[PDB]
C-alpha cells in the first residue's frame, strides 16, 4: 500500500504518534516519505546484512526478525514482514519503541538529514486532522 500524504497524517495521529515523545505529526510524516515514499513494502538492504522494513524501515539488526541477520535482536518481538502490512499499527508500535530508546528520531538517518531543521508542518498542511 502506498499511502497518502493526509491518509498517512490520519493513520499515525489515529496511533498517537503526534507529538509521540515531543515529535509533532510532521516530524513522522516527513520520515516516512523519504524513508518508504510512504509504500509500506519497502524494503532496502544495508551493509551488514540487514533489512530496513517498511513505511519507517524499521532495521532487522535489533528490531525485527526476518530469519537471516543472524546474532542480530528483535526488540519489537515481531517478524519484519508483519511491518509491511497495508496496517501501519505494527511499525507505529515498533516506532514508538525505537524513538523512546534514548536517540529519538536520529535513529532514522533520512529524518536527521531531511528533516531535522525544516519547517516538517509543511507534510500535514492541507489535511483534515
Ligand atoms: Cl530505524
Amino acid at each position: 500500500k502506498v499511502f497518502g500524504r493526509c491518509e498517512l497524517a490520519a493513520a499515525m495521529k489515529r496511533h498517537g504518534l503526534d507529538n509521540y515523545r515531543g515529535y509533532s505529526l510532521g516530524n513522522w510524516v516527513c520520515a516516512a516519505k523519504f524513508e518508504s515514499n510512504f509504500n509500506t513494502q519497502a524494503t532496502n538492504r544495508n551493509t551488514d546484512g540487514s533489512t530496513d522494513y517498511g513505511i519507517l524501515q524499521i532495521n532487522s539488526r535489533w528490531w525485527c526478525n526476518d530469519g537471516r541477520t543472524p546474532g542480530s535482536r528483535n526488540l519489537c518481538n515481531i517478524p519484519c514482514s508483519a511491518l509491511l502490512s497495508s496496517d501501519i499499527t505494527a511499525s507505529v508500535n515498533c516506532a514508538k519503541k525505537i524513538v523512546s530508546d534514548g536517540n529519538g528520531m536520529n535513529a532514522w538517518v533520512a529524518w536527521r538529514n531531511r528533516c531535522k531543521g525544516t519547517d516538517v508542518q509543511a507534510w500535514i498542511r492541507g489535511c483534515r486532522l
